[PDB]
């Protein structure tokens, strides 16, 4: 349904800025948000919960075992419910020409936002 | 520069939603702001100053006639004034590269706003 | 569904500009592209079948009788396929909440549009 | 018109992405296009000139000196000419408000360009 690899882009673009805490303490947010069990992760009764559910989470994305992929292929609910839009559309326009339109369509958009830009500060030097 | 013509497919344009009123009320208001003496215009004084200035501006605009044509081109101070910017970045294309490049950049932007309900609306197929 | 009064408006603003032959003519392929036969529609083998069809359809958007109201529902699946993305969201927002965000955010970019113009505008 | 401080704020964003060699690389080129002389830039008749150029560049932005800052703004109008307009927009915004204007209507539109995704993608 998604391919793991591409769990993996999206997943390290999400962590790229304000590193892999961010969108570890979402997808945890969101996980018990949803009553959920499987993968394991430790809740806020846990000493160093968010970091230790940050490397867990992290861990999975980068192997590439059965396991991990099974582990990751289970979170992908809590994922999708708290990745930015955008990255969870860029995600699944591998698996989907619909979710493709909508990234293309966005990125068409913010160049011609640039064209703006760029027209109008050539033309403003140009006084 | 701007040709009388253009100014003429603008003006209707603009008095097109509300009729020539709205137009006329408004360039008036801009011609006593620059203290214009040329074309003569009416003073709030006259009991029928809106009604009045409305005929006359667009009676000028409709012809072609040098002496329509002369008044149009000293009122286009306070119409470039009071006219919205997307008529006036329209009425300034036929002669201007700049403004040609940054109307048909909107035209873009709008064809992918577009381009984005398709994408939505091509999506009730799946459900 | 949609109230037929919603498919009028979307109608008539699908004719204002070309005019009245080419929403017609739209629906009319989409309507053979689907194999539909109800309502009756004059296909290729009628003389002036385009000017004799267009009359039936517009002649059923401007009632509100039971007859206009029905053959327009069952036209509904040729109108949704050939009408213009942007006037379908207008259409069905009356009754979708989703269709009419849709609708809402692409004002938006409208209008941020509209703004960008402006801005360079001031800068005169 | 542009202080040092913020052409180093748009210089370091512009090199963020693939490193200080695009900007330098990319500055270079409209220098000579230009037919500049000052400060001193290594032409290509020259072996290590990219990666010399590349420090001597940085070094300025780096700085605070009346050296480095006099030498980036003669180096100004080529990077005018090669930095990402966005960019360019940004870095002349602390002092315009036509240009500040300019990067607020961009957001919008990328902020309700990103509202129109997580609608289409909450609805199919």
């Amino acid at each position: 349904k998604i391919k793991h690899e591409h769990i993996r882009m999206a997943m390290n673009a999400w962590a790229h800025p304000d590193g892999e805490k961010v969108p570890a303490a979402e997808i945890t947010r969101a996980y018990f948000e949803l009553g959920m069990t499987f993968p394991e992760l430790y809740d806020d009764s846990h000493p160093e919960a968010l970091a230790r559910n940050t490397q867990k989470i992290f861990r999975w994305v980068e192997k590439d075992t059965p396991d991990a992929v099974e582990k990751i292929q289970a979170l992908l609910p809590a994922i999708e419910k708290s990745m930015p839009p955008l990255l969870v559309a860029r995600m699944r326009s591998h698996s989907s020409a619909y979710f493709r339109e909508l990234v293309e369509t966005r990125e068409r958009l913010v160049r011609d936002a640039d064209d703006f830009v760029a027209v109008a500060i050539a033309g403003f030097n140009q006084m």
